[PDB]
């Protein structure tokens, strides 16, 4: 029969990540049970939480079998010959489930993608629909092993992951960089995202000691297949392509879809400036805006870089919408769109028709003039302000992008402030 496997917290911070322990685990069952199929699903999950760094996203894959308990054993091996079960950080899940049955778990991946879960709402959950599962310690996994079997893709985007020969892990990855932007330049945006150009750094890579060489995101099989051949790296074992949630700002709740606000989501919100831009000990810029919450800290972070800029010019009166994640009481922008700008009305004095230079007030109530001269003149001059800004969207630069995050390369509309 056909069953939907679904696996994380395989992973803690030294030398194994759900997927490749996924990948492998498909492997034994191309060769023991049945077939895959399909592709693999990488879903992301709230990216908030704490014990998710880094970065919180769980996997699964569709499969036949004759025997489900089979299935069951042949992933129970794998998680115990690969999972770091010594780390009190890692607690494996993992669940078996029925084609048919997956669709009642749309609205607990939905929850775990937007909200906060508790093991024993999970556990109600297996129980209630009598689904076959692997608990190995804390039975923490069984959350985001659940939620990447629920979780519908309206949209969805595609990585193919490329990991490296075991030898070689905890070590450093030898890699052409030049070979990356090249790709970059053909294939964008077919390839989004896997390299930031206006910091010199290829973002497809990971510091961290764990499988994976490269991530590379994009939209098509073809382009994904394109962008290996094209790229220069130390050699490649194992390659699997995901169907992921990434850039899709499918973590977003809209300011009508609640009462209040709270610390552990992410938000989508329509403001008015109130407080002005003000930077602050690490390299960060701070505004308050009004809505209908109330006054809401909003802040673009050091690691931002550029997107300070379009910040730091923000003035009270401004219309705004934000993208972020509300932690510590305040909102972690990830874009932003400028909607209505704010108009200054000024009065200043009169500029001499001759020299340029501002006219001085000439008394009490006698006008001005321009003593360099022999002008004149009675009454102000009130004009608009012209600042550096123009309306629309805005986004941090690409390594600075959270895995949900959807980029501007990927949203139609208009006003699209891409900087290359
Ligand atoms: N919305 C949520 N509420 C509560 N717990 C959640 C949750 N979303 C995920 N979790 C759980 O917290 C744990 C997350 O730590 P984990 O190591 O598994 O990273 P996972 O997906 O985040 C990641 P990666 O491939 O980079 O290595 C998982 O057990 C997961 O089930
Ligand atoms: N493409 N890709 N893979 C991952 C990625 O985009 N990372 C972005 C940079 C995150 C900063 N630590
Ligand atoms: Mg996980
Ligand atoms: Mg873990
Ligand atoms: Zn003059």
């Amino acid at each position: 029969m056909r069953v939907w496997v679904g696996i994380d917290d395989t992973d803690s911070s030294r030398g194994m990540c759900t997927t490749y322990l996924a990948v492998l685990a498909m492997e034994r069952v191309e060769r023991e049970l049945g077939k895959v199929i399909g592709f693999p699903r990488l879903i992301r999950l709230n990216p908030t939480i704490p014990y998710k760094t880094r970065g919180n996203g769980a996997v699964s894959f569709l499969v036949e079998v004759d025997d489900v308990g089979e299935l069951v054993d042949v992933v129970n091996e794998v998680i115990i010959e690969h999972a770091m079960l010594d780390d009190e950080k890692t607690n494996p899940g993992a669940v078996f489930v029925d084609e048919e049955l997956a669709v009642k778990l749309k609205p607990f991946a939905d929850k775990a993608i937007k909200d906060v879960l508790q093991i024993d709402e999970a556990l109600f959950v297996i129980g209630k629909y009598f689904i076959p599962h692997l608990r190995h310690k804390k039975g923490r996994g069984l959350i985001g092993a659940l939620a990447a079997v629920g979780a519908e893709l309206e949209d969805f985007t595609l990585e193919l992951i490329a990991y490296r020969y075991p030898e070689r892990f905890g070590t450093e990855r030898e890699y052409d960089e030049e070979s990356f932007f090249d790709m970059d330049y053909e294939l964008y945006p077919q390839t989004f995202d896997n390299v930031d150009w206006c910091n010199d750094v290829v973002v497809c890579i990971p510091n961290t000691p764990c499988p994976v060489l490269y991530g590379i995101r994009g939209e098509s099989v073809e382009a994904l297949y394109k962008a290996m051949e094209s790229v220069k790296t130390e050699p490649v074992d194992r390659r699997m392509i995901f169907v992921t949630n990434h850039a899709t700002d499918m973590h977003l709740i809209g300011e009508e879809e609640v009462h209040r606000l709270e610390n552990y989501r992410s938000y989508r919100l329509r403001g008015r400036v109130t407080l002005e831009p003000y930077d602050i000990e690490g390299g960060h810029v701070f505004f308050e805006i009004d809505t209908k919450f109330g006054s809401v800290k909003c802040a673009a972070f050091e690691p931002t870089k550029q997107f300070r800029n379009v910040i730091r010019l923000l003035r009270k009166g401004d219309v705004v919408e934000v993208y972020g994640s509300m932690k510590k009481d305040t909102i972690n922008l990830e874009k932003i769109q400028i909607v209505e700008l704010a108009e200054i009305w000024v009065e200043k004095n009169p500029i001499c028709p001759s020299c340029g230079r501002r006219m001085e007030s000439a008394g009490r109530g006698q006008g001005f003039r321009c003593k360099k001269c022999r002008t004149k003149a009675d009454e102000k001059l009130r004009e608009k302000v012209e600042r550096e800004l123009q309306p629309g969207f805005y986004e941090v630069p690409p390594s600075a992008r959270r895995h949900l995050s959807k980029p501007l390369i990927r949203m139609n509309v208009e006003g699209r402030h891409i900087f290359r």
